[PDB]
């Protein structure tokens, strides 16, 4: 299976918007697809248990019909860092369960997209971050950049840290998080020049069918 | 002179609030102090030229009376990345002028605080970032962290990149950018454990006399 990890420059950069656009393009290219969000915090109660909305978006954008717990093994109600609510609830986030879940998807999908929680360095326990699991699984990384003031600095910090860990930065996606503003073209040029990986596409500001904005031929 | 560079985890983390608190504490400890903001964008017109409000805060919190242009050599009206408006206006941001200005302050002050524009990797030209000048001047760095969701990731990215450049992370300051919330203590504990430098103090949420929240004995 092709496998990719999607991370964002900041919270609220629209990372799941770009993940669904990636999933839609892969399905159009003929892949049997699966989204995976091993850890999620900020979930709703339903008759069947807690359901996180980003995870639900990945489930309905996968081309395989998949059960919710296959898409998202660890679901926490409170929208805070996973290591805080894991400790609070007495439910350890185990690396082996996170890896077993990815293997289970690879039985049935040949293009798997893995979305983390938060940014690169989100703690999962007091001695373990999301970055440690991604390095361990040796996943190529796709960076989602919300285009706004301050994103050049965040895109550059994240890009140097992934490369320092010896991982491949497979590409980046620009997500227009605000209406058109004055320095949009100059920001897109600086980001293109400075991020050492291909721009896969730009999703316009929309307050669903977004696969067309992604060029999967560059991945 | 002692010299420090202040950088923030994101835009609007209240970096100049922490710079003025640092300047107030140094003055209380008996230093002849000077703030320096070599580059600023987002300035007002006055009868004497453009004036940037952060720069004005540094000027009035310095214990020496200083002229505005000594505090802030490069002033741009538009609030965007310095390399965009520098190119637009046809006024190159020169490293030698930025360094000459720091030396000029060192003639008269023995404790100089240097504040950048934006975050670590703010471009000053197409081939030169703020990070390049700070590495060149070999300044110790103080990190200002706004405590909010998403700051663990940003504080960790910035801390690893400064250390990778071989610079000293002298310490960090926690700035409470929102009213008290649910996971404030747990966030302060995770940030203390993960940032490899002493916590110098925490400034409470206030929508001016803040020197008391800084322990200068740890610098
Ligand atoms: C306008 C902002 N306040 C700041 C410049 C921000 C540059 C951000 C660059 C980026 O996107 O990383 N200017 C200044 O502090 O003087
Ligand atoms: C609640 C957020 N949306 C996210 C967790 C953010 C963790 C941020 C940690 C930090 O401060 O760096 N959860 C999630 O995506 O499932």
């Amino acid at each position: 299976s092709k496998r990719y990890f999607v991370t964002g420059t900041d919270t609220e950069v629209g990372k799941t918007v770009a993940s669904c656009a990636l999933l839609q393009a892969a399905k159009a290219a003929g892949y049997r697809t699966a989204g995976y969000k091993p850890v999620a915090s900020g979930s709703e109660k339903t008759p069947e248990g807690l359901r996180n909305s980003d995870a639900l978006a990945l489930q309905r954008n996968s081309s395989l019909q998949l059960d919710y717990a296959t898409v998202n093994p660890y679901t926490f109600a409170e929208p805070t860092s996973p290591h805080i609510i894991s400790a609070q609830e007495g439910r350890p986030i185990e690396s082996l369960v996170m890896s077993a879940g990815l293997r289970a998807l690879e039985q049935q999908a040949d293009w798997v997209l893995v979305e983390g929680a938060g940014g690169w360095f989100t703690p999962l326990s007091d001695t373990f971050t999301f970055a440690d699991w991604v390095t361990q699984e040796q996943l190529p990384v796709i960076l989602v950049v919300g285009v706004k003031l301050g994103c050049i600095n965040h895109a550059m910090l994240t890009a140097q840290v992934i490369q320092h860990a010896g991982l491949t930065l497979a590409g980046w996606v620009a997500n227009d998080v605000t209406p058109p503003g004055k320095r949009h073209a100059e920001y897109m040029t600086t980001l293109t020049r400075m991020i050492p990986a291909p721009l896969l596409g730009e999703i316009p500001w929309l307050a669903a069918a977004t696969g067309k904005y992604i060029n999967l031929a560059l991945l």
